[PDB]
């Protein structure tokens, strides 16, 4: 389930509060971003955080970050591409 179409990357979106917080923390500061580059910034997001060292298995564990309470989830799998666009979905206006 690591595969997103084109059309779903290259959208324009308009992050919720809380999700732009985390991008301006890595230097996005617009408001509106395609998926990718919400993408981007929140891999940015996740190495600036050191929420990813083991690079050598598939888990973020964010039960102790904003992360965590964004996704509502302790934990979630970073080749996974699909359940995380639909956790990233449920913070984005309308
Ligand atoms: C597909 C695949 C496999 C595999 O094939 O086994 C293994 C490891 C993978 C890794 N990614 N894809 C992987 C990347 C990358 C590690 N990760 C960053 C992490 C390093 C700090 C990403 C990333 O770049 N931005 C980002 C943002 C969030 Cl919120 C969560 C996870 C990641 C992932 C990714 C990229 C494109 C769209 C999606 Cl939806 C996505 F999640």
């Amino acid at each position: 389930g690591s595969q997103i179409p084109a059309s779903e990357q290259e959208t324009l979106v308009r992050p919720k509060p809380l999700l732009l917080k985390l991008l301006k923390s890595v230097g996005a500061q617009k408001d509106t971003y395609t998926m990718k580059e919400v993408l981007f910034y929140l891999g940015q997001y996740i190495m600036t955080k050191r929420l990813y060292d083991e690079k050598q298995q598939h888990i973020v564990y964010c039960s102790n970050d904003l992360l965590g309470d964004l996704f509502g989830v302790p934990s979630f799998s970073v080749k996974e591409h699909r359940k995380i666009y639909t956790m990233i979905y449920r913070n984005l206006v309308v």
